[PDB]
């Protein structure tokens, strides 16, 4: 099944707790995958413009660990959870992508999720001014915008809203994108 092939292709990429106790500030983030309308999906983020770092930016859900934390992946979930509502029992944390260094001092862990179809959103407006799905397939035909550094334009057929994604959560996008969909028959 298309939700089974995901998975199997994800866990051959899968890192696990190999960099995890490294002793790094440590954030983890959530890629959450939907299925709707038979396609795979990515739930993304928009930053409360109230937020000191990058307010109005897409991110996925997630956030710095803290003493409670079991592990890394339960940083995202935590997080997820404060932030858009993910309750545990709503995901299924599948594998642990290569983490990304940053500012010399800091490693960000991102952790694949496949996410129930009866999830529906509860953006926290403290944290989250928006919530939106990008199909997955999009990653691989990005409308790509120079700003010199590449930005990716998606507009929403359902409103046309157009979001901007870059950066780490752009890379991380495409990464989840070529693991899944490279190489299938139609
Ligand atoms: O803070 C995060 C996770 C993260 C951590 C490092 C980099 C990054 O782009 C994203 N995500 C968030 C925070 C508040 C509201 C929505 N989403």
């Amino acid at each position: 099944s298309m939700l089974d092939d995901a998975k199997a292709r994800l866990r051959k990429y899968d890192i696990g707790g190999k960099y995890s106790h490294l002793p790094y500030n440590k954030y983890s983030v959530l890629l959450p995958l939907v299925a709707k309308e038979g396609k795979l999906h990515l739930l993304f983020t928009v930053r409360s413009e109230k937020l000191r770092r990058a307010p109005g930016e897409v991110c996925f859900p997630g956030g710095k660990r803290d003493p409670t934390d079991m592990d890394d992946a339960a940083t995202a979930l935590r997080e997820a959870q404060e932030e858009v509502g993910l309750r545990p029992h709503q995901v299924e944390v599948v594998c642990c992508l290569v983490p990304c260094l940053i500012d010399t001092d800091t490693l960000i862990t991102p952790f694949v999720g496949l996410i129930d179809h009866n999830f529906q959103a509860q953006p926290n407006p403290a944290e989250v001014k928006d919530v939106f799905l990008v199909p997955l397939a999009y990653f691989l035909h990005p409308q790509v915008h120079d700003q010199i550094n590449h930005i990716f334009e998606y507009t929403n057929p359902e409103d046309g809203v157009t979001y901007q994604i870059k950066g780490m959560t752009a890379n991380l996008a495409v990464l989840v994108a070529f693991i899944i969909l490279e190489k299938k028959p139609t």
